[PDB]
């Protein structure tokens, strides 16, 4: 019967597709062909191409760990890097391993059919070829379809309208009057890059957010040769934390030592660099005690009334969240406002109401004469790249219909009722630098399939009790933290990469319980 042209099909050529397709073919020796719309390798490297588009993990760190070969290789020029330097480093990852004769490029997925009778998947691309795999890699990223702002008469624009997620080449700031919608990680990396390139900056801030420098510097020879000469040691400290940022993650109450010392460590951070840095070195109670998490909010807003001038654009940029989650990373950001060309505009208190074609108007009633309009308003979530793709398993229901609610899953990897799907870095997942975290899922589903073709079983499926299993394992640990309070289904397992390493090594360990192994 079973004929299939694949053992695997893997959607998606970024970082989590890529080491699913090495995985899979040369560690396992499975007949694998992955897609992606994209020309090329990268994932959200290759489409992200904005001004200023920078790593959150520093250099060493966001990168794979299972090529030692390549880690002593590796181009280590900023203590963080780079847009152009992330794709140029997946792209030698794809060179070194010959990945593209297995990746189909210019192809987007439009269904997968789960054929119960087979127990494989029917992929179907948006151009009517089929093809057929008894297992299903979906390696989607985290980052769904861009979000535009609703806001009247934005096809009427006439200059330039740029979103971050789309931005093209040969973009000239020179003599402009431009402006950017959105104050969030890419915002703030925008405005950052260009404030001083453009003629004026209009800075439409709904929101205002908690930044801290990043710290980004040239790293000298000594300082990578030492990097490498100690890279074993540093990815078992990885693989041994929480975070995966290479951060001493601290366990020291924050209002256990006085103000002095206080502000003597977030001086330290501050000085260092780092968002995650700021928040997890620091002190170990930041995201769990209000009242340390207040303490970090003040020493965030007397920064901000040190390094902008003005106290009353200081008082703007300065949030008004009765608690904060997670910080961003600027490499100058609230300088910015110190400039002559800088204007920053409250929409909050004053909402933009309309555009027209030369400007964006306010509801104060002033237009905002405008060369070029860029919108940094985000994505849609994580489930919104697969509800974005025709996926029906038994009895034929969508990851539509069965996540209209929100995302479920069985260790950030597996959904009810999808039998053969494996999500790689998916929803319900852990919180922590990406590269460790799509290394361990990935192996993780290779140990599974490779367990599977020896037993000689052909469907793997968590059952509901297992999802239902974890959304309480999430948000049991969730509620512990206050990152519910600020900004059911619950999104994301907090528990840490070694702690998820730990869930995942218990399932694998005890026959992989939670799963139905279908015997053929
Ligand atoms: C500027 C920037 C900096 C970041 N820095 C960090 C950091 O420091 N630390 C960290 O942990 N994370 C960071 N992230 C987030 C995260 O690490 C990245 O998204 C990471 O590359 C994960 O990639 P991925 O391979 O999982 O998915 P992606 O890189 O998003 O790849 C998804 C791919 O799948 C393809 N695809 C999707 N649907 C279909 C379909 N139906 N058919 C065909 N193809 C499809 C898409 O074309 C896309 O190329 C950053 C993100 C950005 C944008
Ligand atoms: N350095 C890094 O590691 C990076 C990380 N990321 C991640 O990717 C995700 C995407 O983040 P971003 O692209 O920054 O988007 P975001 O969702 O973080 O920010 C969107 C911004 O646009 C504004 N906005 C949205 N709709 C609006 C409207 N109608 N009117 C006015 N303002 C509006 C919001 O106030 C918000 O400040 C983030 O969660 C981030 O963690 C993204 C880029 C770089």
């Amino acid at each position: 019967t079973q004929k299939m042209d694949f053992d695997a099909i893997i959607i998606g050529a970024g970082f989590g597709g890529l080491y699913s397709l090495k995985k899979l073919r040369d560690d396992f020796n499975l007949k694998v062909r992955a897609f992606d719309r994209a020309t090329e390798v990268g994932g959200t490297w290759f489409w992200n191409q904005y001004p200023g588009a920078l790593s959150d993990s520093e250099t060493h760190l966001y990168c794979y760990s299972w090529d030692k070969e390549l880690l002593q290789e590796m181009e280590i020029k900023r203590k963080y890097i780079s847009q152009p330097d992330v794709l140029a480093y997946l792209k030698r990852v794809a060179d070194k391993h010959d990945l593209r004769k297995d990746i189909q490029f210019e192809t987007g997925i439009r269904s997968a059919y789960f054929d119960e009778e087979n127990s494989f998947w029917n992929v179907t691309t948006e151009n009517d070829e089929k093809f057929t795999a008894r297992f299903l890699i979906t390696a989607l990223g985290p980052l769904s379809s861009p979000n535009w702002p609703i806001i009247k008469g934005i096809e009427t624009f006439k200059g330039e309208l740029h979103h971050t997620s789309r931005w093209p080449k040969d973009v000239t700031f020179s003599g402009k009057r431009v402006g950017v919608i959105g104050t969030g990680s890419t915002g703030v990396q925008v405005i950052t890059a260009i404030a001083s390139q453009v003629k004026h900056l209009t800075v439409f801030q709904r929101s205002a957010q908690y930044s801290v420098p990043i710290g980004n510097v040239v790293m000298s020879e000594t300082d990578v040769a030492k990097i490498k000469e100690n890279y074993d040691q540093i990815w078992e400290n990885v693989w041994n934390s929480a975070l995966g940022y290479g951060l001493n993650e601290s366990t020291l109450p924050t209002m256990s030592v006085s103000a002095e010392e206080r502000d003597k460590i977030f001086e330290k951070a501050w000085q260092e660099g780092g968002g995650f840095r700021f928040m997890f070195e620091t002190f170990g109670d930041i995201a769990v005690d209000e009242t340390a998490n207040i303490e970090a909010q003040n020493f965030i807003k007397k920064k901000i009334s040190e390094i902008v001038k003005d106290p009353f654009v200081a008082k703007k940029l300065t949030p008004t969240d009765l608690y904060a989650c997670r910080p961003l990373c600027d490499s100058g950001y609230y300088e910015i406002f110190n400039r002559d060309n800088v204007s920053l505009e409250d929409v909050k208190a004053n909402p933009i109401v309309e555009i027209k074609e030369d400007c964006v108007v306010t509801a104060d009633g002033v237009e905002h004469k405008l060369d070029m309009l860029i919108c940094a308003t985000g994505f849609d979530a994580v489930d919104g790249s697969y509800k974005r793709i025709d996926i029906r398993g038994k009895d034929g229901i969508s990851i539509k219909d069965h996540w209209k609610d929100g995302p479920n899953s069985y260790l950030g990897m597996m959904v009810s009722n999808f039998p053969n799907m494996f999500m790689v870095f998916g929803p319900n997942g852990p919180l922590a630098n990406s590269p460790p975290i799509i290394e361990t899922q990935v192996r993780w589903i290779a140990d599974l399939i490779g367990y599977a073709e020896d037993h000689q079983i052909n469907q793997i499926e968590a059952t509901k009790d297992a999802v239902d299993n974890w959304t309480n394992t999430c948000s049991d640990i969730a509620n512990k933290t206050l990152f519910a309070k600020a900004k059911n289904t619950v999104y994301l397992y907090m528990g840490g990469l070694k702690e998820y390493r730990n869930q995942i090594s218990e399932v694998s360990n005890n026959n992989y319980k939670g799963c139905l192994l279908k015997q053929s």
